[PDB]
């Protein structure tokens, strides 16, 4: 899927996600949440969040964004070479969560909101592109793995 000029912007831009972890996969988890409600029902530790100062005040959500920015991280830096380690992550969320790839299009969105968000003028056209490029790679890997389970919805 990617050059390694585009792996290496993708890295460039993870530095900023790794320097504060918490706070990014906090804010990923809340744009998700507040844009596609219908998401925040997949999780039954956090059905009870109704407003965003609730979400902001849960650390149970910020400790989920880490767990969830860690994987991805995990994956990403193998530059596309992760088969490994998102096989057991497709098997799950299609399976045990039941979560429709529409929804880690949703997430992908989401990483690209934040950023701007987080760092306004410093997440260049040429960063925004390679970053958009490694989430296509990562949900459409699922997206094979999600045809094999016949997890059509
Ligand atoms: C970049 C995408 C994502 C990553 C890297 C990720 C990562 C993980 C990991 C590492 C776990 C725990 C181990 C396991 O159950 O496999 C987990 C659990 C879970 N994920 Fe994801 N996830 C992603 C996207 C999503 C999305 C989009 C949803 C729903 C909209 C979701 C819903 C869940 C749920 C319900 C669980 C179980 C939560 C619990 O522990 O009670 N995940 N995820």
């Amino acid at each position: 899927g990617l050059s390694d000029g585009e792996w290496q912007q993708v890295l460039n831009v993870w530095g900023k996600v790794e320097a504060d972890i918490a706070g990014h996969g906090q804010e990923v988890l809340i744009r998700l949440f507040t844009g596609h409600p219908e998401t925040l029902e997949k999780f039954d530790k956090f059905k009870h969040l109704k407003t965003e100062a609730e979400m902001k005040a849960s650390e149970d959500l910020k400790k989920t964004g880490t767990v969830v920015l860690t994987a991805l991280g995990g994956i990403l830096k193998k530059k596309g070479h992760h088969e490994a380690e998102l096989k057991p992550l497709a098997q799950s969320h299609a399976t045990k969560h039941k979560i429709p790839i529409k929804y880690l299009e949703f997430i992908s969105d989401a990483i690209i909101h934040v950023l701007h968000s987080k760092h306004p003028g410093d997440f260049g056209a040429d960063a925004q592109g390679a970053m958009t490029k490694a989430l296509e790679l990562f949900r459409n890997d699922i997206a094979a793995k999600y045809k094999e389970l016949g997890f059509q919805g």
